[PDB]
RNA sequence: UGCUGUAAAGCUGGGUCGAACGGCCUCUAGUGCAGAUCUUGGUGGUAGUAGCAAAUAUUCAAAUGAGAACUUUGAAGACUGA
């Protein structure tokens, strides 16, 4: 890792909690809901019924928001969003808004190769 | 196209597009839908399916026309039957 030393992340679930029933109808989105109904086979946890997120899930408190390559991900919308990321550096990666312009964009992207500051989306047009 | 969060969700790559929009601290509410034989609008399967069968009955040729079972003219066969 070329940010700070970390233990090993794991992911409890890698999955996606998808809603009951949201195979099964159209106008059921995949946006996680709770079963609130009386008889329902999911709420009541029958065996072979789906996951469902609970708080044993949670990730390890030192790993937790870091993504693959050790960082956590800050947005930066301008060049001047760049100084807080200053002194963290081999903690933390900018990441460049999708509303930003093209010309501001490559200001950013160089400004952070100025900085030494890893930018986490840079094929960004 | 990926990333983050147990999750509600947040962010990002590519396409489309054309005029406004967001983070943070707070304020406020007509603030979150799968159901209500819910409301309005839109759309399927059914399905090229049911079916288009009362009132005797139509036919040949020419003309017209891009096109004629269905229009017009001629020939005829019929019917209403005062």
């Amino acid at each position: 890792a070329t940010s700070v030393p970390h233990p090993k992340i794991v992911k409890k679930y890698t999955k996606k909690f998808k809603r009951h029933h949201s195979d099964r109808y159209h106008r059921v989105a995949e946006n996680w809901r709770k079963q609130k109904g009386i008889d329902s086979c999911v709420r009541r946890r029958f065996r072979g019924t789906i996951p469902q997120p609970n708080i044993g899930y949670g990730s390890n408190k030192k790993t937790k928001f870091l993504n693959p390559a050790g960082y956590k991900v800050y947005l930066v919308k301008n060049v001047k969003d760049l100084d807080v990321l200053l002194l963290h550096t081999k903690s933390y990666a900018a990441e460049i808004a999708s509303s930003v312009s093209s010309r501001k964009r490559v200001e950013i992207v160089a400004k952070a190769k100025k900085l030494g500051v890893k930018v986490t989306n840079p094929k960004g047009k």
